[PDB]
């Protein structure tokens, strides 16, 4: 064995409660956690009394969680401007630090803590879980071994019919800064980029739409209740065109509010030279899917996940996404998901937000 | 009416854990359990929530028990003689699982065991009691089928290898995949069949993907040791009856082949076809009959039962009332010996030939 | 311009006017005919549709085989005579062309290639469904190694209810038997070819007549009934191959069996390195092919994608691919040797009316 690690959280909430709390239990001979900060310390102090240890830290106010030097890990779950405060400086006064999903709305605070961090001597990550699900490794190591050729265009895949979140800070717009671009749009533009390899931006073009977001009828289906149309302060969805310096070109569509038929999120699809692929997963797919297409001794064929069933008595990703984070630290490695990586993708998705401006952000 | 029967499981793994705890809590009227694992913890962490009963770690422990009445032994195979036959059969009832033994001589030494005893006996061939099966049994007794001179005997797992236990140690197991699923899929087949006359068995067992590196690859039960695959990975069989059926076996916890279909037998017959679909591949139990009628090629499926708003339980009962209204419980040990006695002799093809009865 | 082969054609039967003229029309730019049928008026007949100007039209093969203007030889008559009219005569001067199975007979067929080989001749068998496309692309990728070494296949040549009620099929004198080698030849020659064994060491198989004289087998028959008072053949048969290398083929055949799946031409491969299975016959209405591996961890299928939209024939390429390997010396795919091993094996089979393994 190896003693232990001690994890200091940051906001205790959506995905602090769904993600990041059972992903450290499931993983307690690596980890527990005392922390539990929050700004409202009601929450804080319960996810200690589940999740903390024997007799722990339960700060009001992270200044000082961050001062306890027996923590060495610490968790933001913050919201989105908070990201930048809580981890840029403030927290690398001497820990490693996992920020959350986009990690940052702005490309200059990002810069800030990815500097911040390059000093820190400590490590750093970004919630990208989708990366550890299974097929999007599949497809990740596939373009690893070139088995694709070079990949010349992709398409990033983020919309949603009408699956507005309507449960907490994702519509305030101070909080997060962006709407559905940087809420799901900030996961398919990781995996595209992740699965292409490609960071090298040339050129970047978009749109931002404001119509069903505003309309009266708009929350009409919403899958999570209806919501106030004339306080809708972000976008309903988006669409994106980069262009990369080896020439190649990504699509973007992202949407929480939107009349396409087909729901499909946190996905990507490439187009290489050799082979293509793509990732299916969203509210249209009950299963998470992978085809690869190529043409194989003449013919056109497509080789897909084969259905998996189970026996008569005998039978994720955030577990895998945080145990890899924790072996990180421990063992002294790299985790999955690159700093530089998770900055690379908010700027093109700030780039396609400045686009407001009627006009290509050339980089 | 009648006092509850006493139980005592020798082996708290794994089957013991999702088939038999569950079911004896299900017929909790008739029976209460008074623990066995050499593992004791085991023993005791189900002690704690099935049982102020024994929790021991000797077998030999708990057949000493005056209190016990019917044993339950859920260890694996080679073990299975040495606990059942001289040492259980002194006054217990036995319900041995799913593999009689790894040998046809110890499953002889078994047997005679038993009927000295004067006790109750039974394997574990909980699959009998799937509806469907029964549904397909019922059909050939009733001779709608005709008569059946073609069957086979499917199970097939693309991947699923057991890791949870020493399912890969031919000297606990005595073998793999050929005596772990293809008891169940042969049990059903000859059990339908009503057919137990072997005239000769030729077979093959292939050693491939147990000891090979990417084997692992896409197990269902995580990866495995490939230094440790001290068993096959799947065997084939032909056997031939002296009345001119034939039965053909596929069995297999790995093997590149599409379609997991395991527990499951296909019946051509001088008058209709069936055959029953269950394994990986199959989100449902599925019953197909086939015929001709009224010059018209049809085929008779399940319907498609919802709501409005197992097998296991149904054996397990049927075994307890069996020893306790002194009645015949529905498993009988000669059929299971006769499976075993042509598993060993498609092994025995180790020879590259054909064993004759 | 090399110069067309002059083609004679012994037996101007069901397979000539399906297979055999058809073809030889689509590359007539490579062939011209110059007939003989014992039934005189089929030949004439054919003579007259296919044939080139003064065209020989007789009876008697032995007379064709004295024509100094023909060079290749198809035999399509029945497997009774597929031996005589094309051992010593034939191999006489000619290359011949002999047709589905080589000969109902082993000792038939090692003697047919004993004349080949003392010809100096060409010699192919229109075992033709090797040039479905799908079927050359499993070919291909075993060749390439990527399925590894297959050592477990299957030969599929089950029909639930279709036994050929018109032609030359029911008659075991012209043939020697019934499904086995009507249809089990072409699935057993596909299996053979992607594993690339022709090594046997055993074989164990049973043959069924149960269906073939019961008064309501007929029921359902997709080309009509049959008497079953007159049925001479089997209506099924199960096969169980060992080769040297320890693989292991089974062997599915039947005209009338009560199962689900009509499937036939079609085989099964499960290698060391992933695995492969083919779909043809009466229950599927588009050839299907799927290759399953596993791919960084993960359980995969390959199939062919669907095709469509149109725009804005194993008979034929086969045929093409005989007359060049000629024109050119070349060796045509479907080798004689290949073919002897088919039957060879389907002849064991049958030959367990012992109730005995046969061991090579
Ligand atoms: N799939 C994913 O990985 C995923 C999903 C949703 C959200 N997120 C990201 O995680 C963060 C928000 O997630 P959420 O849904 O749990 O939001 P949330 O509002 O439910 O949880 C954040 C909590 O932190 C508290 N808070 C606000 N400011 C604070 C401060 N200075 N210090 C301490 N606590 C403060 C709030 O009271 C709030 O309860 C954001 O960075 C968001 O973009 C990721
Ligand atoms: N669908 C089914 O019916 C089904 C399923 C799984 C297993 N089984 C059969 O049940 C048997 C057990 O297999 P399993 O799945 O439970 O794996 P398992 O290894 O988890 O169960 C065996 C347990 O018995 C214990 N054991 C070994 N030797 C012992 C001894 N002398 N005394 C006491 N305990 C001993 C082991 O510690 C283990 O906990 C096997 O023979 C297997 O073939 C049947
Ligand atoms: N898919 C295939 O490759 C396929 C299909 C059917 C038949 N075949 C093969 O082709 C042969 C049978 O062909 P068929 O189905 O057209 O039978 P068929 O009865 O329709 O035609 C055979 C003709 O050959 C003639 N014949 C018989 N003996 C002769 C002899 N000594 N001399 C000259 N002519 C003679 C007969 O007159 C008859 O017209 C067999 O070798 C059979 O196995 C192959």
């Amino acid at each position: 064995g190896m003693s232990k690690l001690k994890i200091g959280i940051i906001g205790c909430g959506g995905i602090a409660n769904q993600k990041h709390f059972p992903a450290l239990k499931n993983n307690a001979d690596l980890n527990e956690i005392v922390a539990f900060c929050d700004i409202q310390i009601d929450r804080a102090e319960k996810a200690a009394a589940e999740f903390g240890a024997e007799g722990a830290q339960v700060t009001a106010d992270y200044k000082e969680l961050l001062a306890n030097p027996e923590v060495e890990v610490v968790h933001v779950c913050t919201p989105n401007v908070s990201h930048s405060e809580i981890t840029i400086a403030a927290f690398e006064a001497g820990k490693h630090v996992y920020c959350e999903k986009p990690m940052s709305h702005s490309t200059e605070e990002a810069e800030k803590m990815v500097e911040a961090w390059k000093k820190s001597g400590k490590q750093f990550t970004i919630g990208y879980q989708n990366r550890f699900r299974e097929e999007v490794m599949n497809l990740k190591k596939s373009c690893d071994k070139g088995e694709l050729g070079e990949i010349y265009y992709g398409k990033a895949h983020a919309v949603r019919r009408r699956a507005v979140p309507t449960w907490g800070v994702f519509m305030d717009k101070e909080a997060q800064g962006g709407g559905p671009l940087i809420d799901i749009g900030t996961h398919a533009l990781d995996i595209t980029l992740w699965c292409m390899n490609n960071y090298d931006v040339d050129s970047v073009t978009g749109s931002v739409f404001y119509k069903l977001g505003q309309k009266e009828n708009g929350p009409e289906g919403n899958l999570f209740g209806p919501w106030d149309p004339k306080t809708f302060e972000v976008e309903d969805s988006a669409v994106g065109f980069v262009k990369m310096k080896n020439g190649a070109t990504i699509g973007l569509e992202a949407s929480w509010a939107i009349n396409m038929l087909d729901s499909r999120e946190a996905s990507t699809t490439l187009c290489g030279t050799e082979a293509g692929a793509e990732i299916h997963s969203g509210m249209s797919y009950p299963k998470n899917e992978l085809i690869y297409n190529r043409a194989r001794n003449n013919q056109l064929m497509e080789e897909t996940l084969s259905s998996v069933g189970s026996i008569a008595y005998f039978a994720e990703e955030g577990t895998v996404d945080n145990r890899q984070w924790l072996e990180a630290i421990q063992n002294g490695t790299e985790p999955l998901v690159k700093p530089e990586e998770a900055l690379a993708v908010t700027k093109i998705l700030d780039a396609i937000y400045k686009s407001a401006k009627t006009n290509t952000i050339k980089f």
